[PDB]
């Protein structure tokens, strides 16, 4: 909408404060101009037409229960762009400033969130297995990175293309909450996930099999669930990242570590110059090598720990 750019102040998933950028014309509308060609957040009032009603609020103040889930998707959808701006000098999810819109309160119950291939699209959970999804920083760089992916790779949502899709989105959702510095770690979903338990989280990089993923080729999922296991095999790819991160020993075999910035330097690079939407884990692991070549040159640390780590989980 056409107004004046305005600061309100409101209350997140998890009751931490933030202020939000909004826009004024009569009411103020969860529109942010300080991005791009803007960030818009939507109220899909418990139903699953979208995108709902571009989120107008009468004071700009948003406390209120209902604005919780809008707040966090917002302001997230924010720290995001400025991640893939100020760290991959990338403007928005398609490069020229694309304007990024989510909508929140959809469905009921709805446990997951999702891009629609125009959108964010967040469930507010059962109150059990998730509350709010937005409320998790990993969550929605995660959704986002799906639209970065889309516009770039273009990885086909199915088998090892679309699991390298889902290690992409959960990889740039874990640096994007290090950029944050707010409790960051290399789990998925904790900050949403199970209210009732405490020290879980949807999936783990730094262990997969903790929650029964893969954590070596020979172990991938061939079946036909989850179209070919692309939350399941994923967690090869998450567990060979978290190696080039911070190094260790796995099957014997050992990494050593380089750091989040080079990691994310190196898949960035990956996705944008050399993955096309067929690839497969083999061709992942010789993008990453080409790629920490062009960065940092063919007889680096930095390509020989690209190599252990694949080494580590089985892909050669
Ligand atoms: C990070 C978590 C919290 C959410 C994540 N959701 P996602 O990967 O983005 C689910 N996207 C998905 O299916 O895209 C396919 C698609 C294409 C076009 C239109 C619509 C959909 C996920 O890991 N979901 C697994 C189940 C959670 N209950
Ligand atoms: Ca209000
Ligand atoms: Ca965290
Ligand atoms: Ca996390
Ligand atoms: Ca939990
Ligand atoms: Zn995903």
């Amino acid at each position: 909408i056409t107004g004046t750019s305005t600061v309100g102040v409101g209350r997140g998933v998890l009751g931490d404060q933030k202020n939000i950028n909004t826009t004024y014309s009569t009411y103020y509308y969860l529109q942010d101009n300080t991005r791009g060609n803007g960030i818009f957040t939507y109220d899909a009032k418990y139903r699953t037409t979208l995108p709902g009603s571009l989120w107008a609020d009468a004071d700009n103040q948003f406390f209120a229960s209902y604005d919780a889930p809008a707040v966090d998707a917002h302001y997230y959808a924010g720290v995001t762009y400025d991640y893939y701006k100020n760290v991959h000098n990338r403007l928005s999810y398609d490069g020229n400033n694309a304007a990024i819109r989510s909508s929140v309160h959809y469905s009921q119950g709805y446990n997951n969130a999702f891009w629609n291939g125009s959108q964010m699209v967040y469930g507010d959970g059962d109150g059990q297995t998730f509350i709010p999804l937005s409320g998790g920083i990993d969550v929605v760089a995660h959704e986002l990175t799906h639209a970065v992916t889309d516009y770039t790779a273009g990885l086909i949502y199915q088998n090892e293309s679309g699991a390298i899709n889902e290690a992409i989105s959960d990889i740039f959702g874990t640096l994007v909450e290090f950029y944050a510095n707010k409790n960051p770690d290399w789990e998925i979903g904790e900050d949403v996930y199970t209210p009732g338990i405490s020290g879980d989280s949807l999936r783990s990089m730094s262990d997969p099999a903790k929650y029964g993923d893969p954590d070596h080729y020979s172990k991938r999922y061939t079946g036909t669930q989850d179209n070919g296991g692309v939350h399941i095999n994923s967690g090869i790819i998450n567990k060979a990242a978290y190696l080039i991160s911070q190094g260790g020993t796995h099957y014997g075999v050992s990494v050593v570590g380089i750091g989040r910035d080079k990691l994310g330097k190196i898949f960035y690079r990956a996705l944008t110059q050399y993955l096309t939407p067929t690839s497969n884990f083999s061709q992942l692991r010789a993008a990453a090598v080409q790629s920490a070549t062009d960065l940092y040159g063919s007889t680096s640390q930095e390509v020989a720990s690209v190599k252990q780590a694949f080494d580590a989980v089985g892909v050669k």
